[PDB]
């Protein structure tokens, strides 16, 4: 079934994330798709609208990708060692590795947000449970798993993006938040 996102409830989760000033988690990552099929282990933190760090490590433990943003300005490094600083994030990072995510709607579904979406559906405690989103072409469908109930909000703890020619799974182990 579901609840439905016209409620107060629904209104009060996204309120209760929005709330938020900072975030942080941390699980496994996995990026699917023919050309390639990368795994990671990925620490997450955004503290604002824009100034969230992002970092896939390799199994020994070495930096596979790093990704520090500030208002307006935008830092890549490589599993090799190149900064490719510049401006856009979501574009300076499936261009750097073929990985075409639509990093800035991603980071609001990783809050248990829906962004822009208007076509996506809640589970019995009017959580966001799944999205369909049409972005300039590519459609992702994201599904939701099971969510971390030991923090205040209640956020997302398994995620699973499907661009059809892609894929991306998420399991977080924990969360902070303030």
């Amino acid at each position: 079934p579901g609840k439905s996102p016209d409620s107060p409830q629904w209104r009060q989760h996204q309120q209760d994330v929005r709330n938020l000033n900072q975030y942080q988690t941390r699980g496994a990552f996995a990026y699917i798709s023919d050309q390639q099929k990368v795994y990671a282990r990925f620490f997450w933190q955004q503290t604002g609208q824009d100034r969230y760090r992002l970092l896939l490590t390799n199994p020994d433990g070495s930096t596979e990708l790093e990704l520090n943003a500030q208002p307006g300005n935008v830092q890549l490094v490589d599993n090799k060692g190149q900064r490719y600083t510049a401006d856009d994030a979501e574009e300076m990072i499936g261009k750097l590795t073929g990985m075409p995510i639509p990093l800035n709607s991603l980071r609001q579904w990783i809050l248990g947000l829906p962004g822009d979406a208007t076509d996506y559906k809640l589970d019995d405690q009017y959580r966001l449970s799944e999205i369909t989103y049409s972005q300039n072409g590519k459609n992702w469908k994201v599904v939701y798993g099971g969510y971390d109930t030991k923090t205040q909000p209640a956020m997302p703890a398994n995620m699973e993006l499907t661009d059809g020619g892609q894929r991306i799974k998420l399991k977080m182990d924990n969360w902070i938040v303030k």
